[PDB]
């Protein structure tokens, strides 16, 4: 699977048919039909830099992966009962600045976006476990909206030189990826699924009201990393969103 137009999106189904489920994921978040939840508590984030492990180059994007052995870096709070273990974050981007991000507001689509993935490591002994539970899995989203550098990401592109093609891994040493969330965590959640194959539905979604910003240029970063293995022809890795999918009938609760 990919994202080009032979193994992309529109055909992931041949492969997946959870593609064409109930509870896929992203969407198109519709704020005149989102509704208000009394009961949704705050998000609490609480992740130490010394649980960052590695950067690794994918393919179709490239992970930074955390320690995930104990409960040093946790979300908490917002519509979860459970504590949710730190594993990764990652982002996706588009071919153009006017589209990238995965989600979107009232049809609003931004250039990027900011996946940071947990797992319930309260009913779950692993990863492996967690992914393909309906309560396994919770990712917070977050908007990039292209605009002004945004400094927080230095540490992040810097180490994408050592990367730059398919299966190359390096150490990626003392990050809290609590300091790229914006500075409100009102939030949007619905239960939905991974972007991506195997698209299982195991995801609880929380996506940020407020954007955090992005520089053209540190799009273009991205899109410089090369899909292809080292030695072979360069294949710039220029897009990996996949399109909002139905809600059939889901509810998007706001905390706001
Ligand atoms: C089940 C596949 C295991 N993969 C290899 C190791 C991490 C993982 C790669 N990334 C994802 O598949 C992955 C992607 C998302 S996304 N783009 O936010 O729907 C979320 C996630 O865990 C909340 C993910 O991990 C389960
Ligand atoms: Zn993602």
């Amino acid at each position: 699977w990919g994202y080009d137009d032979k193994n992309g999106p529109e055909q992931w189904s041949k492969l997946y048919p959870i593609a064409n489920g109930n509870n896929q994921s992203p969407v198109d978040i519709k704020t005149s039909e989102t509704k208000h939840d009394t009961s949704l508590k705050p998000i609490s984030v609480s992740y130490n830099p010394a649980t960052a492990k590695e950067i690794i180059n994918v393919g179709h994007s490239f992970h930074v992966n955390f320690e995930d052995n104990d409960n040093r870096s946790v979300l908490k709070g917002g519509p979860f009962s459970d504590s949710y273990r730190l594993f990764q974050f990652h982002f996706h981007w588009g071919s153009t600045n006017e589209h990238g991000s995965e989600h979107t507001v009232d049809g609003v689509k931004y250039s990027a976006e900011l996946h940071v993935a947990h797992w319930n490591s309260a009913k779950y002994s692993s990863l492996a476990e967690a992914a393909s539970k309906a309560d396994g899995l919770a990712v917070i989203g977050v908007l990039m909206k292209v605009g002004e550098a945004n400094p927080k990401l230095q540490k992040v592109l810097d180490a994408l030189q050592a990367i730059k093609t398919k299966g190359k891994r390096a150490p990626f040493t003392n990050f809290d990826p609590s300091t790229l969330l914006p500075s409100s965590l009102d939030f949007w959640t619905y239960p939905g699924s991974l972007t991506h194959p195997p698209l299982y539905e195991s995801v609880t979604w929380i996506i940020c009201k407020e954007s955090i910003s992005v520089s053209s240029e540190q799009l273009a970063q991205f899109r410089s990393l090369l899909s292809n293995v080292e030695g072979d022809n360069a294949v710039p890795m220029q897009h990996n969103n996949r399109p909002t999918q139905p809600l059939k009938g889901r509810t998007v609760r706001a905390s706001f």
